[PDB]
């Protein structure tokens, strides 16, 4: 369930609770890599009950490691590390976040995004209170060759081909009522995206597909 250094463990639902019922805020990252974008966002808010779920647990095990330490440290108890993926999430999970985030997603978790697939959007929606945004965040990059399999297969996702393709309607039967769609060059890809091979402030910028959602009532 819940990763605690570099293992998994199981999370008790009590403390599980007490968690919930001490945050100001819960937010949900779905798909996380190794999850230093999660981690970043727990410092940066401590108050938050940062939540990162994915399946390759094995890749969070650094972020947790350092997580784990004392606060003065670099510590942060406020991290969770889910290892499960969105489209069997648990029942513990459903209708906790008060914002879900997408950032840069990648395998099935974004290719499930651009075609709007039924469990991979609805496990999203599980998660979320109504009310809560979704926010999804790909860089345009990834159409450019060599296209990354899980999408090669695709036209490329823009504010246009997202309401021509039924996305938009797609969404919005799964209790997802699109807000605002658009592109945004010159996005600090260090802002969606973090990494613990990556040192910060390179600068680095790339043109970034935004998509925000509000969780409604399914169809």
């Amino acid at each position: 369930k819940v990763l605690a250094g570099k293992k998994l463990t199981d999370l008790d639902p009590a403390e599980w609770a007490k968690a919930q019922a001490s945050a100001e805020r819960i937010l949900v990252d779905v798909g996380t890599g190794d999850a230093r974008t999660a981690y970043r966002q727990a410092i940066a808010h401590p108050e938050w009950l940062v939540v990162g779920v994915d399946p390759a647990w094995q890749r969070m095990t650094e972020t947790a490691v350092r997580a784990a330490r004392k606060p003065a440290k670099g510590g942060a108890p406020n991290l969770v590390l889910v290892s499960s993926a969105i489209e069997t999430v648990p029942a513990a999970l459903h209708g906790v976040a008060d914002e879900v985030m997408v950032l840069m997603p990648w395998g099935k978790l974004l290719r499930g995004v651009v075609l709007g697939e039924a469990d991979v959007l609805s496990g999203l929606r599980a998660v979320a209170k109504p009310g809560a945004p979704l926010e999804i965040s790909i860089g345009t990059s990834i159409w450019r060759e060599p296209i990354p399999l899980e999408i090669r297969d695709l036209p490329e996702l823009t504010p246009e081909t997202v309401v021509s393709t039924g996305l938009t309607d797609r969404l919005a039967a799964l209790g997802w009522q699109v807000a605002d769609v658009r592109l945004v060059p010159h996005t600090d890809l260090d802002t969606i995206s973090s990494s613990w091979a990556r040192r910060l402030g390179s600068g680095a910028t790339e043109t970034v597909l935004h998509l925000r959602a509000v969780a409604v009532d399914p169809r």
